[PDB]
DNA sequence: CTTAT
DNA sequence: GATAAG
């Protein structure tokens, strides 16, 4: 199968990822910004139970570490951990928006490649690293009543809700895929942030082309999921759009 | 929870 | 003077 060729390249068989060849990313702050400490809203038991099993995990994988930082910001459950990071986003530089919106992404398929596979990367963010110097920006508290625990954890890769995360990610990814699409140049490769589109003009050819980029992925630290992944068909969904017959 | 619309 | 999103 597809699962049994590629382990390395599959989130359900690979591991976290991490994206080896991309330096960790330093995070430059506007020129006038000092920390912002916003002390965490008490949660209730409920939601601390809720959202231990993925703290305690995020630790285990490295992702989360303990930290004490003169930033913080609010943790809350939504039960999944949704860290309130506005106050930080509003003192990070800006960086110009380079993820294309998906209309225009999509004008680039030609009606010449009408077979399509479609990966999900999973855990995108988490794949790149953060410089230890702008780790403690994305510091929050985490207490355990029942252990005692009371202090701080951050982040060591690419936070969720942190404004300039899908551009870093699309820009990085797109480093590190330039080489195959230099190899492949008769493929047509969609980068939207974590969902790709690779589309081949046969069946043969997207077969081997899926094969040669989930081999690639798998290489430079990324996972894609294999429940959802799309494998040479003629008809796929991505971006929302049902891709058939040339058509959206 | 807070906060921008 | 309910709403979606971090």
């Amino acid at each position: 199968t597809w699962l049994s060729d590629f382990p390395q390249a599959w989130a359900e068989t690979g591991g976290m990822g991490l994206a080896v060849r991309q330096a960790p990313l330093i995070i430059p702050l506007k020129a006038t910004s000092t920390p912002v400490s916003i002390k965490q809203y008490p949660m209730s038991q409920e939601a601390r139970l809720g959202i231990k099993p993925h703290i305690q995990r995020l630790l285990d994988q490295g992702i989360l570490v303990p930290c004490q930082s003169p930033w913080n910001t609010p943790l809350l459950p939504v039960y999944r951990p949704v860290q309130d990071l506005r106050e930080v986003n509003k003192r990070v530089e800006d960086i110009h928006p380079t993820v294309p919106n998906p209309y225009n992404l999509l004008s680039g398929l030609p009606p010449s490649h009408q077979w399509y596979t479609v990966l999900d990367l999973k855990d995108a963010f988490f794949c790149l690293r953060l410089h230890p110097t702008s780790q403690p920006l994305f510091a929050f508290e985490w207490r355990d009543p029942e252990m005692g625990i009371s202090g701080q954890l951050t982040w060591t890769r690419l936070p969720q809700g942190f404004k300039n995360s899908p551009t870093l990610f699309d820009e990085a990814l797109h480093r590190d895929l330039a080489d195959f699409r230099i190899q492949h140049p008769d493929l047509i490769l969609l980068q939207y942030v974590d969902d790709l589109l690779l589309a081949a003009t046969s069946e043969l050819d997207c077969q081997q082309g899926t094969r040669a980029l989930l081999q690639t992925l798998g290489n430079l630290g990324y996972r894609a999921s294999a429940k959802k992944a799309q494998i040479c068909q003629k008809q796929v969904k991505y971006l929302g759009y049902l891709l058939k017959e040339g058509q959206r």
